[PDB]
């Protein structure tokens, strides 16, 4: 093969900046992208209203929590209507993440659509005229990316079509983001519906990141210049079988070391369905796997950050206080997560100096 | 693997049916999908200002002519302004069409895009929303539609990746319109651009449609509603080599013989940039090679079928006669052709197959 | 994408000469490749010694049937010891094959090995010093050879996997034969074992087909030089659902029509488990489709040629006549199969066409 | 896809074990499996006759050298004969090998053959049997394997199918490996020929070892139970440009970073055409490197440990200490080099700086 670089050495190092300054130790992502769309069932779950002022208002609330998440909030995902809000004085949100030391992201897909032919499955649309959309949204202050696939584990899914394309589509979505100094989170989210175990979601997810990087690599994807965000490896919501926070860090983390390669500047976990709690200490337990881990592992949590917020907020300005509140410990929870020293409880704790093996050759 | 249907008995059928009667014995598709902007040069020809009028009544001129072209006109592709213009007569185009015994088609990607990390090459974009403007496009009289790729034979390409990719979105493009009952015509031209000689044309189309097939046996597309829109098998433009039609026609359809399964229902050759009589002699020797040809070879020019008529109509409306006879007479030619039996000559045939050119193997 | 031709204008006619005479009209293959292993069941189910000289007088009546035979086989596959015995009168049997018009083959394959981490499945080995094999063998008399493949439907097979290393051995196969002079039988044959139905079977083999030729493709396989063994489209042997022979031959014709480039030369169809009769009739309703189809649809059978006559003979040398006798009623019989032309009522073949009724767009 | 376990946790636990011991800090791989023909060449450079018993007692200096060795030699790969043989004192050489501390391999390959329809290109057979070669190879005292695969960088090399196919058999060789208890060194050799820059070969390896792994993923090979055997990235033995021991490091590191996944236990260099001093600089600048290496980056050379030694020896049975002290020089120095802490000067004569390239004998 013969190479053309995509890429000059200056726009790779822009890439490579951006990538590891929103992952630095102890940084995580607040992803904050949801669509009018998506974010209805939530803000209807709270008797709130869907119009751009309460949106505008919420957005505030979470951007503008006290310097205490500045060290935990390496990037924000902003939707498309917030990338272009300003807050009360006036200030673009852009500017104001900025300000705090984030890196400012934008989601840039169209959703998914069906795939005839299979069982349900689907890819995701998104790539017309996203080179103009993408240097647009970069001169407007976005310095990276988001792009969501889904896969669901089921008797004959994800099949070779939707793993095939859905890898594809990435590659794609990639290239064009770097060609515009836009970093991209790769996205190929395998949903925990079902009833399938922990060694199923480990099988299923180690062939999916295995399809994601020889695409990115056909694609010619500058990988240092990326990032990953991929489910954690967990039993199917309607799995019989218990299992400990140890395993299913010992599953993520084995999974990620036998697909992603090194090269890959992080690892930021989307937390899915689980609760706040649940997706801090996963996280946790992550970090303090014993195995070797080459990239961050962080969070670019949504609902895990946004939870208790949101209900705190319940739609009333008088709330406001409270609602960071919950927003900033949840910021600080997950910043000590994903450094491996986050204790669940209690306000005592700072321990963490000790590792050694037992039991990998089972996964 | 597993089978979940992707049509049913009845969408099959009536996909089918379209693509059969597009490509019935004698019939041929006229395209006159040029978007404003490739119309643009054309008008700029005939010193005609590029106005919607003028692109109407051109379009008009074309699509009018008298009954002698319904016999030869199977399909006639229109680009999304026509969709939706008028005769003088006050008849949407499709309905015009539609009486003549054609079937409407509609060209529905979005232009090509360049592939980073190669040299030049494209893919090309459109699936965005997709499903909806087919769905809209059937409803307003619409039955197959048009999708270019764009592919080059040079020192390194076509790629590996350019090959697949490109492959691939036509696939994506076929299965979402044979969801909307739209037949997909696939076209992935190769570029005569370049000094090649036959030989290589022949072996870069072999295996990139190689690819197409079996990218759309991936994404479960149902060939008997498809046609195949490739190009021929030519020397490049700027060849030293020169060949005789037959050995164009020999290379032709001995590259298709190996690689296009007989479910496709028809192949309808782009002209690229040969001459209206050129492309005509060409397809009739296509036509006329001894060889078992499992499909319909028959046309879907542009150029081809236009250049005299545009030339003739010199953008006086006073000329319409004049341009819509040199149109006709295109269109006949291009029956007999598409049935082996068209003589430069004039009418009926007078230069039949001789004898003794044997040797096939050589190709 | 460069052109470094495998074989030579003279090379390629030698091979397209030699599978052509293997297929011609009325001809088919008769499949006597049993190794030692396989044969011994064959000769204690008739109670008689598995030795040397048995196989040789087993062989030896079948290749010295009288005259009659002559136009029925094309071809017949031997195994290597076979290879090089000889009749009573001296004569190298390969020699006997050929003074009867019948071309030599030879079975290379090494026989199937598991393949790990999937559900029982195997690919076939037997690449390793094949290319040496080859050019003795074609010295020794041999112009084709039989190499085959062994897939399974069931509830995860064929996996991916098993499809794509089976598909790459196949085209390696046929590469090192081509180099020979030799024309490769590519064999992918897709067990009838299983309760699946024949829409099941259709979609199974139709995938598998697809990934045959994109492998041929990649190999820079001479299409026109080989032959296609594979198994008809029907019902798995547990299914509780019944089909007719028309049903049968219009599920087998549309996946090879979907599937199987017109280049090919040959289809020889393997009977698997189908007893003498069941597989003439359903060759005979394949080639009575009223499908359009551009390959000779032969047959290459074993047991469905040498049952009678085994029993027949039952290893006693006073039988060697009515062994004889039945061997060339069967191949009376497909001769007249792959022609359309049989009937239970042999050598009078006219009343035909009947019913019309029916809706090829249901599979 | 589904899970069909290829292997139990007590066979990754013995192939993981296996794999660490060969490659644990410090220690390297010594490689004397050349068969005769290719030793023949090396014993002929000293005048001495390539008889067994002259092949035997080299292999035995080599095998025997004093107990400084020991902590520098995690394996040593041997061809079939050698396997065989035994010391002066009646010990067979695997024996040997282990009371040493050292892991027995095992050179399973049967050489490369070419690639029809390539530029030169070869692919690599010798898995016909395998499963039961390493079966009894595994009982006779090995425990790891080598299999080699060349590809060639040119104009229009290595293409698509020698990356495929290359890719696909090292895959195969691996899962047989790894069903006998045996570690599989995967190695996709891209020679040093040509006038290529660092770059190019930087590209082509990237692209190599991506398909190299995905490959292993869809053949579902063990990560863990595996090491890689790669050329080192460095210009073309032609190229015209210099570079530094410190760049070579940097894209050697580079493109294994982008490519091997972080549970790959080691990677164990091939030196090519380098002198034994270059392959001890490389390496040691290579563990050197900045970036994180999450892999046990060592060696396993050929004549980089030989050259001087085979010279000392000159086929006379009195030079054998001289011999081994030449051999356990630079057994010295490469284990001091995979730990990044080796440094020259005077030592290792004039035979340690010579090129022991030579161009691929065969186009």
């Amino acid at each position: 093969p013969h190479s053309h670089p995509a890429l000059t050495p200056e726009q790779k190092k822009e890439l490579s900046d951006i990538a590891h300054r929103i992952v630095a130790p102890g940084k995580g992502i607040l992803a904050a992208d949801e669509s009018t769309g998506s974010i209805a069932k939530r803000l209807q779950s709270i008797g709130t209203e869907n119009t751009e002022e309460n949106r505008r208002f919420y957005r505030q609330l979470l951007l503008t929590a006290d310097d205490r998440v500045n060290p935990c909030i390496g990037g924000v995902i902003l939707f498309h209507e917030t990338l272009y809000q300003k807050a009360d004085d006036g200030r673009p949100f852009p500017q104001v993440i900025k300000s705090k030391g984030g890196v400012v992201g934008i989601k840039v897909d169209k959703g998914v659509v069906p795939l005839a032919g299979t069982n349900g499955e689907t890819t995701t649309q998104g790539l017309d005229g996203l080179s103009e959309r993408c240097a647009q949204y970069k001169k407007d202050g976005a310095d990276f990316a988001k792009w969501r696939c889904v896969l669901k584990i089921g008797e004959h899914t994800p099949s070779a079509l939707a793993i095939m394309e859905n890898a594809n589509v990435l590659a794609r979505y990639a290239s064009i983001c770097q060609q515009n100094g836009i970093v991209p989170i790769v996205e190929p989210e395998i949903l925990p519906d079902g009833d399938h175990d922990l060694k199923r979601c480990q099988y299923v997810t180690e062939k999916v990141l295995a399809a994601v990087y020889k695409a990115l690599s056909d694609h010619h994807i500058y990988l240092e210049g990326t990032l990953l965000k991929p489910n954690m490896v967990t039993p199917g919501h309607a799995c019989t079988q218990k299992y400990s926070h140890e395993e299913i860090a010992m599953a993520t983390v084995t999974a990620l070391r036998r697909t992603v390669p090194p090269a890959v500047t992080g690892v930021t976990f989307l937390s899915g369905g689980q609760s706040e709690e649940e997706a801090s200490i996963n996280l946790n337990a992550i970090n303090k796997c014993p195995l070797l881990k080459p990239w961050a592992l962080t969070f670019s949590y949504g609902r895990a950050l946004q939870a208790s917020a949101l209900k705190a907020w319940g739609g009333k300005k008088e709330n406001l206080k409270a609602a960071q509140e919950e927003y900033v410990k949840r910021a600080l929870a997950n910043s000590l997560a994903c450094q491996g020293k986050y204790t669940p409880s209690g306000q005592a704790g700072a321990a963490a100096s000790e590792s050694l093996f037992i039991s990998n050759h089972a996964y």
